[PDB]
């Protein structure tokens, strides 16, 4: 039994609600156009009540969620919304990131920090905000990563059924002040609380005991200071850039590009890859700069480039990263326990697993199985083709992370990034690899051209079948419609990815991803000679993409005949 005060208590309200049948979220949370949350009614009331219905109801009372977004258009409004739902629903407390600011990784980070129940991140990673643009939601769990694949099952089943909510459609919140604001609730002893927390302090916290900030910016400063270009591409990054890379570790106030989060990210593709960070690209080629890097709406993904805008291929900075993980105090104190990577990401880090004799995992793509390898103690660091890159410090893949890291290695070895992939190379031998991107086919085709190309490749005879294009010649070693057993619990992930391995140690695998589907081949050829390893991608890897879209026949399947987009 308890006593006390209240005064003018915000009402709780129960709304009449329909279902909806598409309010599955997807690898990377339920994303639609901005207009469907924004404008579709009880859009974005039935998915927050569903996500919030997924918590038992008894681990649900009293407890503490994190809020925060990419700054995309329509963040605050649904920050609100879901402020005014988590109050109706018996949420204890929320922490939201100033101006409703937390990245990907803070986000992570808070959460495991605080113990908290989970989080709601607003954010549709690389793709356009504003009114015409796309918005996400996805949902965290207590560790601090992405929902497994059981509670969005629970999410779903929600959705589907769902034909009330609650919500206090009164309450109102200020995202601009640090600082608690109490609310009084009918039918509610203690008092509703939300924390307004610095978007950048906790996370940062994490990261100083993780590097060593001197070493770091004492490459960033002094007379032979790495000249530097950081683009948060107009995204959620702009004030961790500012407050840990300038203000922090001395790097000079312009080196911080596009570090204003806007609404509509100015009005380009948050993506980090050379075909859309051309600002940064153009400022790399100059020559005046010996590190560059860009970072997606959310944060948690990141491009390396290097002097006169050397690429740092995704799955080689995997690699590169973990074979110097020494130079880090954080992994000197706590070791390294395994890697892990996406089945698409080059086998150069299992090159360096087998040098470093750590256990290697090859998970479906999406940092959801990550999560338990980590949880479990089976794996430390992990990353995938995806300009992705994380370790268990959280539950994400961490963009920032990489650029510290990579600095860190930079100091520790007194290299620029070129010199390092280089070496690195030559140590253990080039992985080329690339990716296409056919964005937006019929998902009807896609349908059929991946039935078709399952056939193919399951066939009796296929791993007896070897293929010449010009000169070169590969031969079948095995070929499987790739799945995955979570080896922690158990869950079950099939057609992850059609795969092709060839015996001259070379890959080609096939994923399947608005109305539109996008089909993705990544090629992979190993180089051993060091005198092989300055060709281009697309000359060596030429032949074995004839293959892929030979047997496939994607391009007549499609129409297209060509990739919309390639890595
Ligand atoms: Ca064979
Ligand atoms: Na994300
Ligand atoms: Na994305
Ligand atoms: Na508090
Ligand atoms: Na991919
Ligand atoms: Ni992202």
């Amino acid at each position: 039994y308890f006593q006390s005060m209240e005064t003018n208590p915000i009402p709780v309200v129960t709304v009449q609600t329909t279902p909806f049948d598409d309010q599955k979220p997807g690898t990377n949370g339920l994303r639609k156009k901005t207009t469907v949350f924004e404008s579709k009614k009880n859009y974005l009331q039935n998915y927050i009540q569903s996500v919030l219905s997924s918590i038992d109801l008894r681990d649900r009372q009293g407890c503490t969620m994190v809020v925060g977004s990419d700054g995309r258009y329509f963040s605050r409004t649904a920050i609100e919304v879901i402020v005014q739902m988590a109050a109706a629903n018996g949420i204890g407390r929320l922490v939201i990131g100033h101006n409703g600011i937390l990245s990907t990784p803070a986000v992570s980070c808070i959460i495991r920090k605080i113990k908290a129940i989970g989080g709601i991140i607003l954010t549709a990673s690389r793709n356009p905000g504003g009114p015409n643009g796309d918005f996400g939601i996805k949902f965290n769990v207590a560790n601090g990563g992405p929902a497994p694949d059981t509670v969005i099952d629970k999410i779903h089943q929600v959705s589907r059924t769902l034909e009330e909510y609650a919500i206090c459609p009164d309450m109102r919140i200020d995202l601009s002040r640090l600082g608690r604001q109490d609310f009084d609730l009918e039918n509610k002893f203690k008092p509703f609380r939300v924390e307004i927390v610095d978007s950048v302090e906790v996370y940062l916290n994490l990261l100083r005991g993780i590097f060593d900030f001197n070493a770091i910016k004492g490459l960033l400063t002094g007379p032979d200071q790495l000249k530097m270009r950081v683009d948060a591409m107009s995204g959620v990054m702009g004030p961790y850039v500012r407050r840990i890379l300038c203000d922090e570790l001395g790097a000079p106030a312009n080196s911080a590009v596009n570090c204003v989060p806007l609404e509509d990210f100015g009005g380009h593709y948050p993506d980090p890859n050379l075909t859309y960070a051309t600002g940064l690209v153009d400022a790399m080629k100059g020559g005046e700069f010996g590190f560059g890097a860009a970072f997606d709406a959310d944060g948690d993904r990141c491009m390396i480039l290097g002097q006169n805008a050397f690429f740092v291929n995704p799955s080689d900075s995997l690699a590169v990263v973990a074979a110097n993980l020494s130079c880090i105090p954080y992994f000197r104190q706590v070791g390294v326990r395994g890697f892990a990577r996406s089945m698409p990401t080059s086998t150069a880090i299992d090159r360096v697993a087998k040098a470093m004799k750590v256990a290697v995992y090859e998970t479906p793509a999406g940092w959801r199985f990550f999560g338990n390898l980590m949880d479990s103690g089976r794996c430390s660091f992990c990353g995938e083709e995806s300009f992705g890159m994380g370790s268990d410090h959280i539950r994400e893949k961490d963009g920032l992370w990489t650029v510290l890291v990579w600095l860190s290695i930079m100091a520790a070895r007194k290299q620029g990034v070129e010199d390092i992939v280089r070496d690195h190379w030559t140590k253990l031998g080039r992985n080329y690899f690339c990716r296409f991107d056919y964005e937006a086919i019929d998902p009807r085709a896609a349908f059929y051209l991946m039935k078709d190309l399952e056939a193919v490749i399951s066939d009796k005879a296929f791993c007896s079948q070897k293929f010449a294009v010009g000169n070169s010649v590969y031969s079948v070693e095995k070929a499987d419609n790739f799945e995955y057993i979570d080896p922690v619990d158990g869950t079950v992930a099939r057609n992850q990815g059609l795969r092709i391995i060839f015996s001259e140690s070379s890959r080609l695998i096939f994923r399947l991803s608005g109305v539109g589907a996008t089909i993705r081949i990544y090629a992979e050829s190993f180089e051993r000679d060091p005198e092989r390893h300055n060709r281009e991608p697309q000359v060596v890897l030429g032949p074995l993409i004839a293959i892929a879209l030979k047997i496939s026949d994607i391009h007549e399947r499609t129409g297209r005949r060509g990739p919309t987009v390639i890595t």
